């Protein structure tokens, strides 16, 4: 049939990539290639048009088989050729030996590793009944789309899977459906020697629903029902268990050796012979399967046309609505939506950084719909809930609502991060956040790393960010989490040290498009400054003090920024000029001209870094620096200060002995270097 | 009674002390003070001998409870008194905020995060079964103890802990007994907002037992027969629902306000008269607690001094396992044991380092027997296991014994470094280790935390270290890494550039005693280093090339030492003398003499530093970094150097432009500093 024939082009494709790479993954391409046939033939998508919001999405949490997924983007006319294919894994390429969505057109996420993809699968399912709950209306069901994700054994080991698993089941969200590629092997050989629980008994205590297809190398019609059984149970996600052979037809199926290398050329030959296809001839495409597959195409398109109609008669009925889901698949935030940001001077009290966040969302929220967000169990620690929002919930719990903005994680850092990415990923402007204490993003550093390979406009609420929380003591306290965060690619790491700079990182927060965002919060008060805004604050880095005359120049962060002030007036009374610079975050200040920066960190005078963490990175702004390179302690915060000399006397005496260090020398900015 | 009363006593102890600090968490521990004083009463442990390898063990996964676990110490007469407990959560206390086992004598392993105790459990659970296998005899069960572990509704939501217990059930460990403070409140509230699973479905699905017990604020008899029920199934680790009140007694007892702050004065008042108590003393400890608690020590003491003899028979009938089993309990390796770390010269062929590895665990672990260890799903990629050995399994599987070596822990790196923590926790001198790719690691920087505060010597074997990995790509391609591990106090993290250096990194993660080890591993092949040994590489920095007229230094680590020393041959042809610096863990060379370290690094000569990962940390050894500051790509791994100019002419051009922006410069160390 034409539908058998889809398949093995399917399969051929995929092995064909991995043996032109000579690298790669051809056993769970073999394996599942029915059910991707049958997924995608009941999907709803534009190849043409990648970002319709109504598309079914696809996501495939087992990264490592992407031959598959970029053979079934090849076949329907995606943006991504069989001359793609042939460049797998090949330095500068559309297809990567993973699935990348800044490079590869229909990658919703970048997958590869295990146990994300899934969760970002919960996040894109979140964001859809959360869209569909804020627009559909009667005789308007403008998001009514579905997630479709697959999975291995792999993902289904990986924690993150599993706190993502529990709260979509909680969560009651029936437009997600999951596929369990169970075929029983993994690298270690089989899933006897590691993964003996009852997957399936797990899910039914999550409260997802179950289809069982026992003969998921052959049997298409029994992938496809249990598609529309999915469809039918309306209030729990569903996983179908698809019993496949890894590497099916090859004379080396069901064997870990076909999960991670690439075939031998006499087993491909035996492939292409069994399946009707020529051993002498790779890459081939039935133009039988690519009119088929065109059809459906076809039929997508017109589905899309009629959804564009009904958009243009929802504008009609429902006018500030339709103009604000406009405006939101436009990309744009509301206009001068950043004048609701607080302002504050120096005559104001004294506020923690988390209260000030507080403060801002409290503002922003009911001005800016597409910001929602959540925490993982420290809603009344973190500050992340504006008063009189309801939570998302299903409506069946009493608890909340899919309209709802405020998400109720759990305990669940890691899959958090990666449902964040979820929702950035179902997009329509949606800028979401995540609270937790700022060591414990440690837990979610899978998924923020790829928030920042993504380029996904995340936001994690990182409270309780140095040993200011106090009594909590060291298994609480960051010391290494901001190097870490800061050393990866692509993350703004705020750390705000007054109410005008926590304005200025959720200003570049929400109006992030590529960048996800950390902002490291305080437990405890800080001043407002003398010379601080949200304008000069915006700039990353600025200049907070000024003095001509400086024998130094004190570079600072977050709560470090006053103490610095402080420090300033000891130096004084010693017979030291000191000026304050506060860089409320790096990468932003990195972006800045070389002339503005180099206006705030001049030759000619040492600059001495001041933060209560690491000293790692701090070398790019400063000669010498003072910081916390050991693990904290549990007391009252003000004794943990005292104890390691974070005192306006400590920091003194250090800024004295730097002066002293560069008498005689000549001292070049840290932002010269030789290459 | 004087059990009802004891009960009281522990209530009444940690609340006082909650209430002393005017901080922390009395609700847990008023739900739990029944079941703590049952276990504890099952418990065999001698509070004069912490160490005796026999003890039960008792883990607190929900660490915020600690001030309960600080008063059953307290009352079973620990190295802890009143006086510490009044002195909770204060600086340089005893009774810090969360339980730390470096300072609390009877904490086994350090809590707080959540999920990682019930984790460490495991490891516990899983080396005292290794032990058992390895030493008991007819007549001779020299290891029979149990691991109890008390855990709340966060730590099962934290998918480390689902990790782990999926590994538990198979592992049929039916020496592990857990108790889930079943009390529907968290810190968000009713557990209903966000944690609706059914809990005991899931641990059935695992292959756990489960005994509930309805009524556990009360019923101490029940959570005995449960212990009792426990120990009967000796193929299944237990979870014994315990269903409690939060805060038990208080006017506040359940709701989430009694979670985690003081209880009220006039509260505690009330408290005090229910139960029979003064309600104007604080810190009371009835004598009849005393005397009751006094017996069960002393009749654990007599079971402790007959297994003392026990041991001495044991050594008589059993001459060499009992002097293994001697030595290893007094904390020694065997004698000369590091004669069996390979040596190579440079005429050896080139190896990859992870093959190097390999080759080094499969002449150590027969000479060394409390080496174990595993891989997250990756034995054939990290080469972890020594051919020959047989895995760690239940022998009813046929898959292995308890006798085994080599853990399977399936796609669990987070799971795997806690149980690690866990392993390294039992004692008996286990070095143990676990392999993933290095940029996995991140996914268990919860645990890996841990082990550096805990002062575990763990190890991990993190293979496929850097882009040299090649086609797999940026998500598998560590950039960041490195620099989080360096920039966590107490982590050794070796880079070995080729044999010599990989035997001196196992030589140092072995010896260990109190700090974890990193090692990064390369996918592909190094050359042997002219000027390399296990003598020098100990030292964790060594000048390789030594060039008296040095115009710059390169220091290097891993796969860029054989790539600077490459560019010194460039850069004589250039007129350039050049001296090579081979810094395999910075840690390790940052504890030598301040003159062999500027014997290295000296004063007067440019340094440059070369890693093909971020330049974070590396101004400690250098002027100026080349490094790479963005993610990679997917290709081969030789056109992906090329791409960043990680070549020996990109390394010639950027030292080229050190020495000409030095000219005329005067250049001291980058180890001298202003203070
Ligand atoms: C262990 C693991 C594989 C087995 C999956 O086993 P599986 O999901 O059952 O797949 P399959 O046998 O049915 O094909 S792939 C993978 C690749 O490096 C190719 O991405 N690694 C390493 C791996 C380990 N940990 C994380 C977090 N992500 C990973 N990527
Ligand atoms: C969320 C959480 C608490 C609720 C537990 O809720 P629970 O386990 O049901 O306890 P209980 O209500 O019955 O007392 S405590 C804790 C403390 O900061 C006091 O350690 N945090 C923060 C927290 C978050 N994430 C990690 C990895 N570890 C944490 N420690
Ligand atoms: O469990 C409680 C944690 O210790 C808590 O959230 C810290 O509370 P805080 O907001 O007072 O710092
Ligand atoms: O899944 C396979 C991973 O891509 C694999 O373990 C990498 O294999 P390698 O050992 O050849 O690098
Ligand atoms: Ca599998
Ligand atoms: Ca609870």
């Amino acid at each position: 049939s034409v539908d058998q024939k889809a398949i093995s082009t399917i399969r051929l494709l995929a092995v064909d990539a991995v043996a032109a790479a000579n690298s790669g993954h051809p056993g769970a391409p073999l394996g599942l290639a029915p059910a991707a046939h049958a997924v995608f033939k009941k999907m709803r998508f534009n190849p043409k048009d990648t970002k319709w919001i109504n598309r079914d999405r696809f996501v495939l949490s087992n990264g490592h088989a992407c031959a598959l997924l970029y053979s079934m983007l090849v076949l329907y006319g995606y943006d991504l050729t069989v001359e793609d294919l042939k460049k797998f894994r090949q330095l500068g390429s559309k297809t990567p030996g993973h699935p990348e969505n800044t490079d590869v057109p229909g990658a919703e996420v970048t997958t590869g590793p295990l146990g994300q993809g899934i969760c970002n699968g919960v996040g894109i399912a979140l964001a859809q009944a959360q869209f569909a709950a804020t627009y559909n209306k009667p005789d308007f069901p403008i998001s009514d789309s579905y997630t479709y994700v697959f999975l291995g054994d792999g993902c289904l080991m990986e924690g993150v899977s599993s706190e993502a698993s529990s709260l979509a089941g909680h969560l009651q969200l029936g437009n997600l459906i999951a596929f369990w590629d169970d075929n029983k092997i993994s690298i270690d050989g089989s899933t006897e020697v590691a993964f003996t629980e009852d997957v399936i008994a797990r899910y039914k205590s999550y409260g997802w629903h179950i289809v069982e297809v026992s003969d998921a190398d052959t049997d298409i019609t029994a992938i496809a029902a249990a598609i529309d059984e999915a469809k039918k149970v309306t209030n729990k996600p569903t996983l179908v268990r698809l019993t496949t052979t890894i590497g099916f037809g090859s004379l080396a199926q069901g064997t870990h050796g076909v999960h991670g290398a690439p075939l031998k050329a006499d087993d491909i030959k035996q492939l292409k012979t069994k399946w009707g296809f020529n051993p002498e001839e790779s890459f081939a495409v039935p133009a039988e399967v690519t009119a088929s597959y065109n059809e459906h195409v076809a039929e997508n398109q017109k589905i899309q046309q009629q959804w564009n109609e009904l958009f243009a008669a929802y504008k009609q009925k429902y006018p500030e609505l339709g103009a604000e889901l406009q405006r939101r698949l436009d990309g744009k935030l509301p206009e001068n939506w950043d004048k609701a940001l607080p302002v504050y001077t120096p005559a104001d009290a004294a506020v923690a950084t988390r209260k000030l966040s507080e403060i801002v969302l409290s503002k922003i929220i009911p001005e800016v719909p597409e910001i929602i967000g959540g925490s993982a169990d420290l809603t009344p620690s973190n500050l992340t809930k504006a008063k009189g929002t309801v939570d998302f919930q299903p409506a069946a719990t009493g608890l909340g609502d899919y309209s709802g903005r405020y998400i109720r994680y759990g305990v669940r850092e890691h899959a958090m991060g990666a449902i964040m990415n979820g929702i950035a990923a179902f997009g329509a402007n949606y800028k979401n956040y995540g609270g937790t204490f700022l060591n414990f993003v440690s837990y979610a550093a899978g998924a923020v790393r790829l928030s920042a390979l993504s380029e996904f406009p995340i936001t994690w609420v990182a409270t309780h960010d140095s040993i200011g929380l106090g009594e909590d003591g060291p298994t609480h306290q960051p010391i290494e989490t901001l190097a870490h965060f800061r050393a990866t690619p692509n993350i703004s790491v705020w750390r705000p040290a007054d109410g005008n700079e926590t304005s200025a990182a959720y200003k570049s927060a929400i109006e992030s498009t590529h960048t996800p965002h950390i902002l490291a919060l305080t437990r405890q008060n800080l001043p407002q400054l003398e010379g601080s805004s949200i304008e000069k604050a915006s700039k990353g880095g600025y200049t907070l003090v000024q003095q001509d005359k400086a024998d130094i120049i004190i570079v600072a962060t977050g709560s470090e920024v006053s103490l610095a002030v402080d420090a300033l007036k000891v130096l004084e009374g010693q017979g030291i000029k000191a000026g304050v610079v506060s860089l409320p975050d790096q990468l932003t200040f990195d972006k800045q001209s070389e002339e503005y920066k180099l206006s705030v960190l001049p030759d000619g005078v040492p600059i001495l870094s001041v933060e209560v963490m690491s000293t790692f990175g701090w070398s790019k702004y400063s000669h010498q620096q003072f910081g916390l390179n050991r693990f904290g302690a549990s007391g009252k915060a003000p004794e943990i200060f005292k104890l390691f000399e974070f005192t306006p006397e400590g920091v003194a005496e250090r800024a004295a002995k730097t002066v002293a260090f560069y008498k005689g020398k000549d001292v070049v900015s840290p932002l010269r270097s030789a290459f």
